[PDB]
């Protein structure tokens, strides 16, 4: 009963993998919140369990599909399913564990991995960090060729952990940040795998920092600005909301919004 979005990598273009992006987040926010114009994802405190949870339905051209699924309160990949197996990420804690258990209830082996989700532990795992594992619609389709394997021996663990590194990259950072998903478009549009470069990884790694700037913010303002890089690894400050808007598409609930104190 959880939504399920579709995409396929294969022939996949600019259009369909906006069509597909513009869907993740039409599930992932209710509209009840919005601040400074960029919509907050829901509050995980009092989220009734069956609207926890989003699925990603991947297809790609070998005919294979892997399932996601996405926690709503945060974008997070929390596990997957491939046919008769489901995997999921060790849970940070016991509200988590339980929530699990309502997704992919009728599938046969399910299994939690003992190491979590997160980039640095999924780096070690695969050998290489974000910095040098390529994206695009190429890493995806293999991604999802990999995931699928999983279960029956085909595919390495340091393979399976790049392959997640791919996934949440392109379905979880590209729904947060318009500017992740340009940059993807861009790679899928040119058929060009390419590793990310400092503005996409300083933005994947800034968020929560983000979403609590803005959302303590006084009418946009930061009290502490926040270092990012461009393209070229140079830095660039920001200070305020208003230069994020068209950068990033969805914030982590971090703090009530005050009292609208209007003039
Ligand atoms: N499986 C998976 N799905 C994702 O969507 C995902 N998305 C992000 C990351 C990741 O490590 N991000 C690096 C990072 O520095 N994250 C920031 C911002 C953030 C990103 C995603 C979600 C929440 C916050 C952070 O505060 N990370 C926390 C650790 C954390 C907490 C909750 C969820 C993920 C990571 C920290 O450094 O203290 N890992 C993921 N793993």
């Amino acid at each position: 009963q959880y939504p399920i979005i579709n995409f396929t990598t294969a022939g996949a273009t600019v259009q369909s993998y906006t069509n597909f992006i513009r869907a993740v987040r039409g599930r992932l926010t209710t509209g009840a919140d919005v601040r400074h114009e960029i919509p907050v994802l829901p509050n995980r405190v009092g989220l009734p369990i069956n609207q926890r949870f989003i699925l990603v339905e991947l297809s790609n051209h070998a005919e294979l599909s892997v399932t996601l699924a996405l926690d709503v309160t945060n974008a997070y990949v929390v596990g997957y399913r491939a046919g008769n197996s489901a995997y999921f990420f060790h849970p940070d804690n016991q509200e988590d564990a339980e929530a699990i258990t309502h997704l992919f209830t009728d599938v046969q082996n399910r299994y939690t991995f003992a190491f979590g989700g997160n980039y640095d532990r999924l780096e070690q795992l695969a050998g290489n960090l974000r910095e040098n594992i390529e994206l695009g619609n190429g890493p995806l389709e293999e991604a999802i060729s990999a995931l699928y394997y999983y279960s029956t021996g085909g595919t390495q663990l340091p393979t399976l952990a790049r392959s997640f590194i791919i996934c949440i990259q392109m379905i979880s950072e590209a729904a947060r940040f318009q500017y992740i998903e340009g940059e993807m478009r861009t790679r899928i549009r040119y058929n060009r795998r390419s590793a990310p470069d400092p503005s996409v990884i300083t933005l994947e790694n800034s968020w929560g920092r983000l979403s609590t700037a803005i959302q303590e913010s006084n009418q946009g303002a930061f009290a502490s600005p926040i270092q990012l890089q461009r393209r070229n690894g140079s830095k660039f400050s920001v200070y305020d909301v208003s230069i994020l808007i068209p950068i990033i598409a969805l914030m982590v609930y971090r703090c009530a919004p005050p009292p609208s104190s209007q003039f």
